[PDB]
């Protein structure tokens, strides 16, 4: 088996404006001074051009070099934002366009090839920088029709997973030349929310090698799924690993749909490492036992708790929940039975 | 202090083509022949027509004389398709254009205004008719957007239910003007779709006294929420009674979103009367020491069950559920605690 | 979907020396009055005769005429003892002496290859008959094993297995020529006693397509194991039912191993139809969902109850749970997913 | 009440080849460098020779002796090899000579002897030491026959225990005149495996005085057995105690049984201190509430962790476990009563 | 094993000022009606006057031969009333007197003395019935101090119990002379109302062989404590048994203690045979298997029901729940085991 | 949101005779040595007098320097000796009796209104140093009629609650005069000891907007109540807060009444912090999410753990539960939700 990398951090929620959330150097000593030992990397303009780190290995050594003098790794990349755009609803064009470059705001077609140009930009850097791994979301074309009300066309869900994976597909095949694998988190809001949808995405790509899953068992308790079988179904495609916890306490007045109130009155709610209802000790025996060989990156949110204490008591917690791992006599054995 | 009335059944899911499931003359005694006592009709020209109905107080006498001499009467009306167009999100036109007249598939403005004024015949028909309660939906502007991602912006939420109060107060007032209870039925694809939902929707009609609930317990179980405790809270406004049954099963695959399943490999499905989760004898227990005075309406669906047999047995299920219900001294009470 | 047939019942705890309980006739009227429609028959010579009936069409035409006369047919044949007696352990050789042939006992391996014969004429009159499954045991060679104390030595188990699938693979080649399901029985005792074990018996029979499980959840019971995840992962090698209820009920003084005690002081035990803990309302309802095409045949054993009355009630209680089932246009698909 | 001893460490599952695991003395140094207070030994003849130990009082002094000094103490001795040698079922012979002297193996008789004199050697032993308590098993003759299928003859559960009863007596008779309790550990494999085949083993012998309890919760869970229950109704007889933790996570595919698979793969398994689903905390309060006067000894077991971070985790654990304990009116009473 | 006789019905409940509620003639009459073959008596002078029937046999004779031209049997007579004045606290002495005669109202000791000669007479009136258990409670002398605040002095709880012994020991010592055995039900407002107060009783009156219990689940389960695990520690000592439901829903706003709510609000409340919690499978069974050789006797009382209903319904319940009964080879066992 | 101040020590259960648990200055030093920050003090003569805290502001100002000098204040006074003898039941005269001076031994009218002034002056005592909360007791008048056996008359409850709003609307509104909070203790053995008698003692008072609720968890527990269901219900009235941890254990010898046993013994008994089972985490996170603003106040009471241990853990324990905290485009609005 293998001991279970860690402990890293998501920079996603701590990046500012003011230091040391600015720069990337700034936040590589701001997470090494808390204990960390490596980081996800958002690829925003501002902290890594994925355009100039695909064009010149000498970038990428740049980078790699300048992080390991204060002690910390790159472990993956991020395109959450990026594969989103990849595939988009009409109904959601606008909420998502600040999430684009300005200039392409407004025209739909330019910003889903720019999309899938990032992404093909990530599997040459993420070579560069020797990284196996590469986390994104998958995009969603039919979520407006997630519940059977109205009832929904013939063909309607077919046509959504064809569309996916013609679109998905090249860019699969990018990764694949490059050697590092594609880890899309099941997240509500894309067509790959569970595991029934990641098997019919998988049918959809020719049951591609490169397809596989980030593992986050938070949005498993939001929606009352069993987030512990979920790790003995499909362990053979995990292959990266979300920290965070999540907690649901159902009441007479909501479930799981929320009734569109905010994150400290839902029902469903993210919250800091222990203080939700995800068993943590299992999750980590599983993935050890499975031989899980990779990093585990909290990603921290929480209603209540301040930012700063967050980030400081992930590391321990991490820390504490990684596990550090350890003839035939065919004539005896004839005798032993009646053989 | 009252024994709950049924059992009835609502048409809706039974109709169609050939006797006796074509007219409402045969219907009501197909039902009768099972064993119900009243039905709940939909408003669909070929069965009930509100145009007519609310013109000539005759075409309602001369129906519910007919229904009576087979034995039946009329629970509620039923405007769950006509309430459902008064708000329509863009992104369901078409899906809805089917439950509209053909003259008015494309036209959004003009469906729209067709609906308002279906609603507001139904009332005065409701009085001709001498019923208390009536069935609708709310329609959805919001439900695109259930999940908070993409990002709610700042008083979307606020200005969809500004919105649907704005339409709602003008049908509730003509339903004021009759003496007839509003009840819309909590469900997905609703701007109400559970009790906090639904308060917020009283305070945007100033506490308007028609609107009331329509209590299904089948929904809140596909939520993974307490209908118990529903009944609990918000039992001074539940005026209708859908008795359906349903059961909620998650796995390591899917869980309450449902993967775009169909209803037989949902975690979460409908059931006929009996083979479900819901605990009818404690449902019964708590509307009927509330003071419920109503119809217990069976609203049948199953993945499984054929619909010969579940509307057969369901009589009798409702028939076994229902219960039937049965100075001051001063000086010795001051001795008694001592003074 | 498929509509369950039944209900049948096992005749093996019935049998006896007495009328109605002495010839297969005799136990056909006496089911067929308490309302079963088929019954499961031990191949016990007083009864049905293997080697008469895989020799002549004749045998089995005149037997299942006979019972036609009562209106009953034959569900499967049983070679339980049969089967057993194809692998043995020598610590059990002499518990196991009394279900052959008297001749037989004392001498080990022309008792073993007896049951061999058994078995391949079981195959041709199931044939004759036409039936489509065949309920047996696997029999055990590891079973002093299942505990491991004594630490078991390398290859131990697998040799097991290698032989198991030695001894089963030319029966099994003979029930393929004849084109009848081998269903086994997952059984404490056997080799075979649960998912696990099934799994490495199949790769040791090449996976042959005639090795099928026959489905009692009682066992699973017994051994705390859910018996309703069993049915979702192996409902495609299922092709027979025994309807059988137990509970256990845990304590301060014993659990799953038993202590040596009897039947009624066990905390696992056996109890008559609706006794139990099994929720056959489940297990109809899965079975249903996965089109099974067989039998739902009683198996009846109770602690407490006298088993005349729980032979009047099986009928009964398996027929309330048996479940009685029932253009895409492009464009518009394409509007509706903004492409 | 009582305040329970330790933190304390069985060694059995430590000892090996290289130091500091080879010998009872580097054992007992790097016992104490992780913080524990006692050890429970196996008397093994290359770790400690119980015919030595019965003949010579000046033998244990040294042993005891040296211990002190490194601020270690024996809580009790083990015969868990030697008393599962005491009745052995012909189909488990072969499989359990390895835990036999080479010069025993493959004579059944000659070992079975072997281990009763042992037994007897270890009731001399304890009392020299000043122990209180020894740890053993009980053997199987019936295990094989577990499960009523092929059906159990008339009287072959009976006559297991007859026998059994019948080659312990003697050896209980010999415990008693050391002032020694022996404590059984219920076990699988063995015909004591839970409450209610200790209830009857304790008839065969007469209800004999020195017939105790190990209470050890892990195996009551792997076999979905109420361990808290067990405490409520057998603490008069509980003189031991084991800290271990284990799991019973059962799928649609295994169940208690197991279906021969390895520990790692097993629905119910072993599991390092606080990694399970054992509730420790009401363990401690129910046997600090019943006044237990013993040791709580570790026996560690994991399907995953490195022994080294076991063995160093259980001594702080065990520590945060502990519980430190603390005329009538006859008138007025009959007022308060009217 | 023994098959437990039923079903009865007790008559307290029922009893009232007009026909057929008035004379136990009538009540006969009416429980044979229903389907009961059993009924308990209370001792009520209008219909049971004990100072005639301990002083002739003849009186005792009529009433049986009256009753069994009916149909009926008396299964046990009741003190209950008596029995609790046979102790009580001055707080509760005048809500107490309206069960007295009217001439001992206002003298304590009279009416105390009064009830020690009422169960004395049961005891010779039972002899003469044939009847081998009575039914009775144990009056409170420390209930107002069931809960430790204010602390309760030295030697408070050891007086009461003393007490209890020296009232009740004379009692019993007469119930031996007459070979009857006297069944407390254990229930709140009693001293003696769970298992350890029931052992502490035993202990104050020597062991008395007369002292036992009538089993009542439905006391247990309104202060949530395990109504099986009772059955199992205290079987020998259960000469008597109550069917009667009743159900425990805890909520934010109240508990065990009820916070002075009547029987409807309560969360703990009694409920009609088959509408609570109490798992009559599970008691039948335990009762069947430890040799119960009583009577099940309905005692109804429900929060919503009507009485008529309830009663209707209980002899077919219990007629459900009913359970119907049904050389040593040394040399081999001793190869078996390996000698 | 507001972040809860702590850790707090209640000093009730550890004054004694010597240092240093013998006056107020070394309890201070004690209590800041183990790392408390603030002290509930109990209002016994010997360690705070009333009197003369009520005539001279220079005394609590003493009080308040001294302790400030050791790091410690004043969190709230504590009157429940006092307030339990507001309302005193007959039955329980004698065994209060000790909780008051010597000469009011006996003087039952003298002893309640001594407690009425103790109130009145413990209000202007807190309005001297600057305190806002005060808690207390209710008493009780009804609690030996908690049970419905004897039935209770018509009136008695309705009386009882009467009477306690007349006695204790003068105080409160005295503590309206020095605008301090006056929170009862919900607790076993008062007439306020739920939620539902809580909300008709305020129904008595005409609402007083002083009368508020200090919050205990382990008294719900005890009573098998939901203790954080009443925090969703009752948060606007909680205005105090005991860190104090029970467990509930029932088993077929007793339940909730707990049948005259010990502490040790009963089945609901107190625990030391983190040995029980109230789940500290959700009482913290839903204190924190309803904008608490008061104290976290150990009040430590265990049948099993030595004092000394108990006080050292208390304060790390409540350290590691607190949480520390942290236009519009209609137009586009309008867009997103088409109109
Ligand atoms: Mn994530
Ligand atoms: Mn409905
Ligand atoms: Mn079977
Ligand atoms: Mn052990
Ligand atoms: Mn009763
Ligand atoms: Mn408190």
């Amino acid at each position: 088996m293998k001991t279970i990398k860690g402990p890293a951090i998501f920079l996603a929620q701590f990046v500012g404006d003011k230091a040391p959330f600015d720069t990337l150097d700034n936040l590589g000593q701001w997470a090494a001074s808390l204990g960390y030992k490596g980081i996800q990397v958002p690829t925003d303009p501002k902290l890594f051009d994925l355009e100039k780190a695909a064009a010149s290995k000498a970038y990428c050594d740049d980078i790699k070099g300048r992080l390991a003098e204060t002690g910390i790794e790159i472990t993956e990349l991020s395109t959450h934002i990026q594969g989103q755009l990849v595939s988009v609803h009409p109904a959601y064009d606008e909420m998502f366009d600040g999430f684009a470059p300005a200039e392409l705001r407004g025209r739909p077609q330019a910003r889903q090839e720019w999309a899938v140009n990032q992404l093909k930009c990530a599997a040459k850097a993420s070579q560069h920088l020797g990284l196996k791994s590469h986390a994104s979301f998958s995009g969603a074309l039919a979520w407006p029709f997630i519940y059977p009300w109205p009832q929904r066309p013939a063909g309607l869900v077919e046509m959504a997973f064809a569309e996916l994976g013609k679109r998905w597909t090249p860019i699969l095949d990018t990764f694949e030349e490059n050697g590092v694998d594609l880890c899309y988190e099941l997240h509500p809001g894309e067509d790959l929310h569970d595991g029934i949808t990641f098997e019919r995405f998988l049918e959809a790509t020719g049951n591609h090698s490169r397809a596989n899953i980030l593992y986050d068992p938070s949005h498993f308790v939001l929606q009352a799924m069993d987030y512990l079988d979920f790790i003995d179904i499909y362990h053979e495609r995990i292959r990266a690993f979300h920290v965070k916890d999540a907690e649901f306490n159902p009441t007479g007045r909501s479930g799981v749909y929320g009734g569109y109130q905010g994150w400290v009155d839902r029902p469903g709610r993210f919250r800091s490492l222990g203080d939700g209802h995800v068993d943590f000790g299992a999750v980590f025996s599983k993935l050890t036992q499975y031989d899980f060989e990779g990093w585990a990156v909290l990603e921290w949110e929480c209603a209540l708790k301040h930012p700063e204490d967050g980030a400081r008591e992930g590391a321990g917690f991490i820390e504490n929940h990684i596990i550090r791992v350890t003839g035939t006599d065919d004539a005896a054995n004839r005798r032993l039975l009646g053989l």
